[PDB]
């Protein structure tokens, strides 16, 4: 198909009932209220070469990994995957150094999971992760700084912040994507006044620990299915990677942040889409 027209979940203003806390990995997040809008998502399979991290903030690349089982977090983090992702990412970006923070594995079907968790209290944590069905950027400009100093040593963070740096997510499906693909929005089609800093909390080890803290962009709804420029690539395989730019320190016109969201297509079929998204810092110690 050349495109789809699908309902997307955008920011609901608090004056109209919305809240400002994204309770990551909870049943409650699946119940969050959004301003829904229908947008056009252009299929770009066969046109991937036309999109890059500098202009649009995303790129589809061919990249073979040696890892096949992505469900075991410990197996992934000790194994070679992070280094494989980091070498690809430096190759693509021309970066000077790449530091992999971690990854999130997603394997649940959204609607299946809604109904199994219909009786669950909101703060119940799902075993596994559902797709990310809301428009967001994983880090605000503030959230990117917060992440840099939380995930890197203090001296390291201070120095790398003097040179150009960026947060890029490396999204790879476990197998050929036949349902709930991932859509990315042209960074240039959304303005700064549409971006809203939003708290993102992960209540790991409650009540012994405070929930983990992160700051996202929420996105104001468009007024037109084509105002925001949405794209995706059908049938993404585990030998292909979607690089999504969440943040870039460069303030000179280069794509700085990419709203993104999964979405169901009417032709969805098969067992639930499964994927990993690997959060990465990217440093160009020769710039800025
Ligand atoms: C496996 O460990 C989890 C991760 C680790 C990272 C590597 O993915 C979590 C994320 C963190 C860690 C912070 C909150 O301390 C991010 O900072 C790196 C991050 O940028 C992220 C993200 O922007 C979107 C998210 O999902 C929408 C997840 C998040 C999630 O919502 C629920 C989850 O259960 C949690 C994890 O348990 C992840 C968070
Ligand atoms: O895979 C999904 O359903 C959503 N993933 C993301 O938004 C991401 O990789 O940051
Ligand atoms: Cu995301």
């Amino acid at each position: 198909k050349p495109y789809y027209d699908v309902e997307f979940n955008y920011r609901l203003d608090p004056r109209d009932g919305g809240d400002e806390v994204i309770w990551g990995g909870t049943v409650g997040l699946m119940r969050r209220k959004y301003e829904t809008r229908t947008v056009r998502i252009n299929n770009e399979r066969g046109n991937e070469h036309n999109f890059n991290l500098d202009t649009h903030g995303f790129a589809w690349v061919k990249h073979k990994t040696s890892v096949t089982e992505f469900a075991d977090y410990l197996a992934i983090r000790q194994g070679p995957y992070y280094g494989e992702v980091a070498e690809m990412l430096k190759r693509v970006t021309g970066a000077t150094k790449v530091h992999v923070i971690g990854h999130l594995h997603r394997s649940l079907n959204y609607n299946d999971t809604t109904e199994e968790e219909k009786n669950a209290p909101d703060m119940t944590m799902t075993k596994g992760q559902t797709p990310g069905r809301f428009v967001h950027v994983d880090q605000s400009y503030q959230g990117a700084v917060r992440r840099l100093y939380l995930d890197l040593p203090q001296e390291e963070a201070r120095r790398l912040e003097k040179t150009r740096w960026a947060i890029i997510n490396v999204w790879r499906p476990v197998r050929k994507v036949t349902n709930e693909p991932l859509a990315v929005c042209d960074a240039r089609s959304v303005r700064e006044d549409e971006l809203f800093n939003t708290l993102h909390l992960v209540p790991m080890r409650w009540p012994d620990a405070a929930p983990q803290e992160n700051q996202m962009w929420a996105v104001a709804p468009p007024k037109t299915p084509t105002q925001h420029k949405w794209h995706y690539v059908s049938g993404m395989t585990e030998d292909e990677a979607l690089l999504i730019k969440m943040f870039d320190s460069k303030k000179d016109g280069t794509a700085r942040r990419v709203p993104h969201s999964s979405f169901p297509t009417p032709d969805d079929f098969g067992e639930p889409r499964a994927s990993t998204e690997t959060r990465c810092f990217v440093f160009w110690e020769d710039q800025e």
